[PDB]
RNA sequence: CUAAGAAAUUCACGGCGGGCUUGAUGUCCGCGUCUACCUGGUUCACUGCCGUGUAGGCAG
């Protein structure tokens, strides 16, 4: 924990948009902007969630620097949500701080899984495919997120993501692009 | 302690033949239904993605 780059940030209230609405939008002016854009020195944590309320967000909780995030508070690549959002910049942290456990991660729930691989790589059709394949090893990972819908159909698709434990230590460096912890220990203030 | 107490009705059969219900007719007349709006139900709690074995870049 030797950075010191805590932005809060509150919400702001629409009625043509769900949590969902706007979280899809979240997740294409995101990704692109921590891709295209990029910046280790740069990311997001997950601090202040439940698992059985799903809050999935309530307030700014960002990991920024006085230069790689520092970029934060003049950009014009987040403009549009001022009727749904704000943002606000990066504070002095102290020294004794915690660090969260988070993971921007794809879960698989594939029952057929086996069966849409064996077409490529087995030969074993849908007829006979269910004697030793998973059935039901597949699981969901139910969890609040936002419904993207790509190009399979316009629902509102589940979020899938898994929380971590709560360590005194932390460990600076570099996550997934998501800002998940694949590896460091993320942050949560 | 009951008008108490008891009991075998048996057997058989040809209903049958006939027939003209007819003819007539005006249902007329009238009408303002009127206003109002946000499905991305998740048209599967996830399709389809490197190992059929529990870790992952994707149209998110």
């Amino acid at each position: 924990m030797a950075m010191d780059h805590y932005l809060d940030i509150r919400l702001r209230p629409d009625p043509e948009f769900p949590p969902a609405q706007l979280m899809s939008v979240l997740f294409g002016k995101l990704h692109q902007a921590l891709v295209a854009q990029g910046g280790d020195r740069i990311g997001v944590s997950f601090p202040d969630l439940d698992e059985s309320r799903s809050r999935l967000g309530e307030r700014l909780r960002i990991h920024a620097s006085a230069d790689d995030l520092r970029a934060l508070l003049a950009r014009p690549w987040l403009e549009g949500l001022r009727d749904h959002l704000q943002f606000g910049e990066p504070a002095v942290v102290p020294h004794p701080t915690p660090y969260r456990q988070v993971s921007r991660v794809q879960a698989k729930s594939n029952p057929e899984r086996l069966r849409r691989r064996l077409m490529r790589r087995h030969d074993l059709s849908e007829e006979e495919a269910r004697k030793r394949i998973p059935d039901t090893v597949a699981r969901a990972l139910d969890l609040p997120f936002v419904t993207l819908r790509s190009q399979s159909t316009g629902q509102h698709f589940r979020l899938f993501i898994r929380h971590g434990p709560l360590q005194v230590t932390a460990e600076e460096g570099g996550f997934t692009c998501y800002g998940l912890s694949k590896g460091g220990f993320v942050p949560w203030f």
